[PDB]
DNA sequence: CCACATGCGCTGAA
DNA sequence: GTTCAGCGCATGTG
């Protein structure tokens, strides 16, 4: 029949917002999404990819394959050869191998060449690290020399030059969709950027940049990030594809009231010591309040009313503990709560807590690395694939 | 200079 | 090596 088997490859790829953002529209454009394979190192990130996306994994203790060596328990250090012994003969080295078998899970950017690569990828995706480019962060930048984590975008520089010489045209990859944070458009950061876009043209590539929020694709989270999707020059000629203005689009405004999850067992924070204001609202729609004299880091003093949006949620740190005043007293958003907040379902957290090797603090992490699901809908609702 | 808005962060002690 | 409570200022707009 009609239906346009759409191959995905995710650089990066954490839990795998992508790929539920496409299997999420994929009946609505009669498409069959299908794993082309995935670069992601973090052990949580890679369990958790599997408890989501798998149909009939059924985990055992395994050894773990002899050539996964490089990966993170924490996402930023390589995990040492004890840590890998530590692995080996548990249920969650099974997780690991099923990714790489099951998946194409390649684990690190680095062992990514044209060799390993596969051709004729539909989207490549390539969320990369925001941590030298968060203005939450350190902001060491993404400068060749420096060598960051951000500064692995320019391992799929290096990927797509050798694919380039390798690969016929046709078999490059049709749409490439980059996210990063939002101060990778700051002035010392847009020499680098600039230097990226003209790489793209250089490699065959017509692309636009948007900085999108959230909150504009039905969801009750500020969080502004920046996409650069671009199409294969000649695939571009071959559909007609255009590009859409999705910086325009304004959905119905919601609430986190809407996706507050009843408990009566909830743990309340004592904030009785600390002096309080009336809740004020901003621009953006962020009703807030600041806590006197609680800590000396701004974006941790402030509580939100759950009838606004809230903060863009953090892997860690301040934003990862988002507190909302409810009837019952102040609490943290909770990481059923978070998964919710970047548009996953209930039943994605289920399977990924029935694991039972992410603790809570680790589902926020995963979470707040990840990207609100229906910013991707939109997004991918927009790309055109030519007639089978 | 000011007031305001806002953050897929970082790390050392236990 | 883990873990997370305690910790500040960058990058804006007006
Ligand atoms: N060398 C490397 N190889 C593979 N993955 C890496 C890497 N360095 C960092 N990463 C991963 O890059 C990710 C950036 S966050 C991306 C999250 C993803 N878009 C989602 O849906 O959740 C992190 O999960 C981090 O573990």
């Amino acid at each position: 029949d009609k239906i346009k088997v759409i191959k995905v490859f995710e650089a990066f790829a954490g839990i795998g917002s992508q790929f539920k953002a496409l299997k999420n529209i994929a009946r609505s454009k009669n498409w069959e999404i299908q794993h082309s394979g995935m670069v992601e190192w973090f052990v949580d990130a890679i369990v958790s990819y599997v408890a989501i996306h798998s149909k009939n994994f059924n985990p055992k203790i395994e050894r773990l394959d002899r050539d996964i060596l490089s990966i993170s328990n924490d996402s930023k250090m390589p995990i040492s050869e004890y840590g890998i012994k530590k692995i080996n003969n548990t249920i969650k080295a099974s997780y690991l191998n099923y990714a790489k078998k099951h998946f194409n899970n390649l684990f690190d950017i680095k062992k990514v060449n044209k060799d390993n690569f596969p051709k004729n990828i539909d989207i490549f995706t390539y969320s990369f690290p925001c941590q030298d480019l968060s203005v939450q962060g350190l902001q060491k930048g993404i400068d060749k020399e420096l060598n960051t984590r951000s500064g692995l975008l320019w391992e799929i520089e290096r990927i797509l030059e050798e694919i380039k010489n390798s690969f016929s045209k046709e078999e490059m990859p049709k749409y490439l969709l980059m996210e990063n944070v939002k101060n990778l458009l700051s002035h010392k950061n847009k020499k680098n950027y600039n230097t990226w876009l003209k790489q793209l043209e250089k490699f065959g590539y017509k692309s636009k940049t948007y900085l999108l929020n959230s909150k504009n694709f039905d969801n009750c989270q500020n969080r502004e990030r920046v996409f650069c999707l671009s199409i294969r020059d000649d695939y571009l000629e071959k559909t007609g594809f255009k590009f859409k203005e999705l910086e325009k689009v304004k959905n119905p405004p919601k609430k986190i009231k809407d996706i507050l999850v009843d408990s009566s067992n909830y743990k309340y924070l004592n904030l009785n010591k600390y002096e309080t204001t009336t809740f004020r609202e901003t621009k953006s729609n962020i009703i807030s309040r600041p806590l006197k004299n609680y800590t000396t880091f701004n974006s941790e003093n402030y509580v939100y009313n759950i009838n606004g949006i809230g903060p863009t949620l953090t892997a860690s740190g301040a934003n990862s503990r988002i507190k909302i005043e409810t009837q019952q007293g102040v609490r943290y958003l909770t990481p059923l709560e978070c998964f919710k907040y970047m548009q996953f379902d209930v039943n994605d957290f289920k399977k990924v807590q029935s694991t039972n090797l992410i603790s809570e603090n680790k589902m926020i992490y995963i979470a707040g690395n990840s990207i609100p699901v229906k910013i991707l809908e939109a997004i991918f609702n927009t790309l055109e694939f030519v007639n089978n």
